[PDB]
């Protein structure tokens, strides 16, 4: 849809703080902090795939909107994830150990804007088409 494409990270604010609030240790925060991943989003019927590719790590999720799935995150959390579409925004929630974080992906002009929230910390990442 609006989301399908190959996207490259162009900007990020507060991602270290976000990773810290998730419990990510220093070595992994250091690897994530200056990573400039690509995000490849595709759809085949009911099934949406999001690949995230960077020099040191590749991850992938495939899902159906509104159906919970098990996910291993890039920082090795084992989470239960659910993704829905709300007003054109893809809203992902991850739940583990009684905690939750939300990742919202939205299309704005030329950009794919991703907002990640954990407790009082909000991170914003912007991608542009590769
Ligand atoms: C190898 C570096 C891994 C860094 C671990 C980061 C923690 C996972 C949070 C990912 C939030 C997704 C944001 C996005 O799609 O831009
Ligand atoms: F959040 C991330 C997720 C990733 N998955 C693969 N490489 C990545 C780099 C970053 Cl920073």
């Amino acid at each position: 849809d609006a989301f399908v494409g190959t996207w490259k990270l162009v900007s990020s604010e507060n991602f270290d703080d976000y990773m810290k609030e998730l419990g990510v240790g220093f070595a992994t925060r250091k690897m994530g902090g200056m990573a400039k991943p690509n995000c490849i989003i595709s759809v085949n019927g009911d099934v949406i795939t999001i690949k995230t590719e960077s020099t040191l790590k590749n991850t992938e999720i495939s899902f159906i909107l509104g159906q919970e799935f098990d996910e291993v995150t890039a920082d090795d959390r084992k989470v239960k994830s659910t993704i829905t579409l709300d007003g054109g925004v893809l809203v992902q929630v991850q739940k583990w150990d009684g905690k939750s974080t939300t990742i919202k992906r939205k299309r704005e002009d030329d950009k794919l804007v991703v907002e990640c929230v954990m407790k009082g910390v909000t991170c914003t990442r912007v991608y542009e088409r590769a």
